[PDB]
């Protein structure tokens, strides 16, 4: 499918279905959206919405969470599983305090040098807090890529790496880029599932070369 049509087709999707009430979608601000992202690497949606509200609360910016004790962060996290997330949470909201100001920088390269923030995050939170023109690369992303465009190996070679991060770039337009971002994000977690994926309800399936010869289960490889 030509990338210009492939971003088309999820804008107007997301227009009518795409959510946006939640909470880190409201009133946005890089803050919101990197404590957002590092919450949900690894836990589901509706598991996050009252722990991201709980730390909102007490740590209205990034500041005071840089001042407060590590082990009151660590207090709040208990139960999201996956600790080293809030070690590194707390260790760069201090890099953000010391080296910014309090603010948060606004450059890919001084946003991907955070602790816990790799290529993808750091797209993430420029891209949906400020309109940066950024694309994303998270497990979701990569099975609606890897299906539409056909891309078999394993993610985890970097030969198949780089293609995908070239595909996502080039279907990643620069207006809307917030809304396609969340739209890519949408998709994958509810629609392009990793089994019997709902294709009758995919803004792609008139593209999709994974839909049109049922081979959705080759898409993306698996390791070796
Ligand atoms: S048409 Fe089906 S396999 Fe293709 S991107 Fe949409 S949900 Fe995934």
């Amino acid at each position: 499918m030509q990338a210009s049509q492939f971003s088309a087709q999820v804008l107007d999707w997301y227009d009518k279905y795409g959510r946006k009430t939640l909470p880190w979608q409201i009133d946005k601000t890089p803050y919101k959206v990197w404590l957002s992202e590092v919450m949900l690497q690894q836990t589901q949606v509706a598991t996050v919405i009252p722990y991201f509200e709980r730390f909102m609360a007490r740590f209205p910016t990034v500041t005071d969470l840089a001042n407060a004790p590590l082990d009151e962060v660590l207090h709040l996290w208990t139960g999201l599983g996956y600790y080293a997330r809030a070690r590194n949470l707390h260790k760069a909201a201090q890099q953000v305090a010391t080296l910014h100001g309090g603010k948060f920088p606004e450059t890919f390269e001084e946003v991907a040098a955070l602790p816990g923030v790799g290529r993808s995050t750091a797209g993430a939170i420029l891209s949906l807090s400020l309109g940066k023109h950024f694309p994303i690369l998270d497990g979701n992303v990569k099975r609606v890529l890897a299906r539409c465009y056909a891309v078999s190996g394993w993610p985890g070679k970097k030969e198949v790496a780089n293609k995908l991060w070239s595909l996502s770039e080039q279907v990643t337009p620069a207006v809307g880029v917030e809304r396609f971002n969340q739209a890519m994000m949408d998709l994958g977690a509810m629609i392009c599932t990793r089994s019997k994926p709902k294709c009758s309800l995919c803004p792609l399936q008139n593209g999709c070369i994974a839909a049109a010869n049922n081979s959705w289960a080759l898409y993306p490889g698996k390791k070796p």
